[PDB]
RNA sequence: GUUCGCGAAGUAACCCUUCGUGGACAUUUGGUCAAUUUGAAACAAUACAGAGAUGAUCAGCAGUUCCCCUGCAUAAGGAUGAACCGUUUUACAAAGAGAUUU
């Protein structure tokens, strides 16, 4: 979230009920962002994957509060969005059929992949398994490179 | 996951609720690249020596080169940037004379 300044309106009614959870997310992100001297490239990437996961989880929590549980008012939701507590573009994808579990927006940026495809993590696990067993090899896909997503198709 | 349709249970019957089941939506990331000795950076350090044309001290500007360095550079600078300094035999014939040989 963005720093509090004269531009910031007071947190709407109900913020204090959710604030402890948002503070735990903040603490986790505050530690993940640190420099940890990871020697290996693989571990280095996995440390950015933790940040992408935490960002997703915080937005997912707020999304569940507003759209699924109706536990917060629209004024609070709009404030959380304005204050960058939740990613509105990612929540916008979660509201669309077939994207209800999208890990991140980067995994659907077709323009940035070599083949113009989405990230492999969008493919339903059943289709990868069928292709692999037909081919006679195990499923080689484990975690995608942009974020450590292991599969985010709505069916999985 | 969502949603459209169907079976079913719950309810007096709808709404609603769950179990089952068909369709729709969403569909292949990344690497020319592994993490200290063995696939390659260099300066420096110790020693000696102390810059071409000079009897002596020097300004230089070039050229040739499968040597380049600094610089944005087609400028300029780098000892006149450096190297240059050695080694060198046959398109080999003609005319004539005096000695050698059968
Ligand atoms: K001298
Ligand atoms: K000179
Ligand atoms: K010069
Ligand atoms: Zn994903
Ligand atoms: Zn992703
Ligand atoms: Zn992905």
């Amino acid at each position: 979230p963005r720093i509090k300044t004269r531009r910031s309106k007071p947190a709407p009614d109900g913020f204090e009920k959710i604030k402890p959870t948002l503070t735990d997310f903040e603490i986790q992100l505050r530690d993940a962002q640190k420099d940890k001297s990871s020697k290996l490239a693989a571990k280095s990437n996995e440390q950015l994957w933790e940040i992408m996961q935490l960002h997703h989880q915080r937005s997912r929590y707020i999304y569940t509060l507003y759209y699924k549980r109706k536990a917060i008012s629209k004024d609070l939701y709009d404030w959380l969005i304005k204050e960058k507590y939740a990613d509105k573009l990612l929540i916008a994808k979660w509201r669309k059929t077939g994207y209800e579990k999208l890990c991140c927006l980067r995994c659907i940026q077709k323009n940035e992949t070599n083949n113009g495809s989405t990230c492999i993590c969008r493919v339903p696990r059943a289709q990868l398994e069928e292709e692999a067993r037909k081919k006679g090899t195990q499923v080689s896909f484990h975690q995608c490179v942009h974020c450590g997503c292991r599969g985010c198709a709505s069916t999985d």
